[PDB]
């Protein structure tokens, strides 16, 4: 049994960035993931987009943390950490006059979310087909926003963890927390993998468990929030001939849901999707189906008609964990235990927001933390 200051439960992007941030302090820190590898769940199955902030409601923590998180990625994290990424602008297209007035609404939303005017541009039919000649010519208008990036979220999450590990954070994989019980003395005992005796004794728990972030709070008798799900399947296609895209192309999300796209990918292929299905079991959050291809064909060819979906390489899926109560991010201590920090309901845009989310996690431990004078934030993930 290990005595440690903070146990981070969950090795997706949120757990990994948390480990990174905490690795800069003088603390005993351990991160636990149930899978053999990190980033095998929601953080593996998403579009990798660093969103501008045009999309989220300005009054929600999704907007708030988007704004902060993106700033931290571009001006801090990207300077220190090497992993694949590219700058690529956002383009939302309208198909009729109703979708067109939704573009105006989004424009205002971006300004409310502090996007500068120079980054935003409403475009006519003609101007949009100028910029992206492979888009559907039945579109009537577009909205272009500069400032977005696309990253490999898997390599980013791993880079963060390898960085953390380099600065004394213990990373234990194949380790599933199966019980937690807070003590008279204020610490927690943590059983993993249904073992008889506890493996950890810790002063704080940072709950980053994605689809099981509710399970985990209920298991410590700390908070009773519940998450629902939305499963999204994608397809990656290749060999599209002359087809080029110099934008991430999106449907109006207000009408078609969040993040519905055709994007050129870091590896030269095209990402199409996702579908949308509410309320799948937690265990089934990543299951692909035979139904979805058909849906995906309609989505992709609606946006880029010349797209040949039979040239498919892979299909995968992931699910947004969605707070039932607020349909927003949960970033707070548990309502009934101030030593259990909850990073839950981590839907879109949790990736973009991650760095700000996790810095708030750190403050929420509520400690006078002492820095290592020598702390190494730099890591270049070897890749090729
Ligand atoms: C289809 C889709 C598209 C998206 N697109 C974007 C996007 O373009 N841009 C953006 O900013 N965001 C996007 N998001 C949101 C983003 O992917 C998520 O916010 C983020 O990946 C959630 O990270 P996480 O670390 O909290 O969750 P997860 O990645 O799900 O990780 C949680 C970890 O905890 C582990 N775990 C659970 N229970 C236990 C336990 N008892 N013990 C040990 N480990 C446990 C799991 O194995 C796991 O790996 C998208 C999400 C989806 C579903
Ligand atoms: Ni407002």
């Amino acid at each position: 049994m290990e005595t440690r200051d903070v146990l981070i439960v969950g090795g997706g992007v949120i757990g990994c960035a948390t480990a990174y941030e905490l690795s800069q302090y003088k603390l005993k820190v351990t991160l636990v993931e149930k899978h053999h590898y990190l980033a095998q769940e929601t953080s593996h199955a998403n579009s990798g987009v660093i969103h501008t902030g045009i999309d989220p409601n300005p009054h929600k923590l999704t907007a708030k943390y988007n704004i902060l998180g993106k700033k931290l990625w571009l001006n801090t994290y990207f300077k220190r950490l090497g992993f694949p990424r590219q700058k690529i602008r956002t383009l939302i297209v309208a198909f009729n006059e109703m979708e067109r007035e939704q573009l105006e609404v989004l424009k205002q939303r971006g300004i409310a979310n502090q996007i500068n005017l120079e980054d935003i541009q409403m475009l006519s039919k003609e101007e949009t087909l100028k910029l992206e000649p492979y888009v559907n010519p039945e579109i009537v208008a577009g909205l272009k926003i500069e400032g977005s990036w696309a990253i490999d979220p898997v390599l980013a999450s791993k880079c963060l963890a390898l960085a953390a590990q380099q600065n004394k954070v213990q990373i234990c994989t194949n380790t599933e927390v199966t019980n937690i019980s807070k003590q008279v003395d204020g610490t927690y005992l943590v059983w993993t993998n249904n073992e008889t005796t506890p493996s950890f004794k810790v002063k704080k728990i940072i709950d980053a468990a994605g689809h099981y972030a509710d399970y985990l709070a209920h298991l410590a008798k700390a908070d009773d929030f519940e998450q629902t799900t939305r499963r999204g399947q994608y397809v990656v296609v290749t060999n599209q001939g002359e087809l080029h895209l110099n934008s991430m192309v999106f449907m109006v999300p207000t009408i078609h849901g969040k993040g519905v796209i055709v994007s050129p990918m870091l590896d030269g292929n095209f990402l199409v999707g996702p579908t949308a299905l509410d309320g799948v079991d937690k265990e089934a959050t990543r299951y692909i189906t035979k139904d979805a291809p058909c849906m995906l064909t309609k989505i992709g060819k609606h946006m880029v008609p010349s797209l040949n979906i039979n040239n498919a390489l892979i299909s995968f899926a992931g699910s947004r964990p969605i707070d039932k109560a607020t349909n927003d991010f949960i970033i707070r201590v548990a309502h009934n235990d101030p030593d259990f920090v909850i990073l839950g309901g981590m839907k879109s845009p949790g990736l973009t927001a991650a760095p700000a989310i996790v810095r708030e996690a750190v403050r929420l431990l509520n400690w006078k933390l002492t820095k290592k004078p020598n702390w190494n934030g730099k890591y270049n993930l070897p890749w090729i």
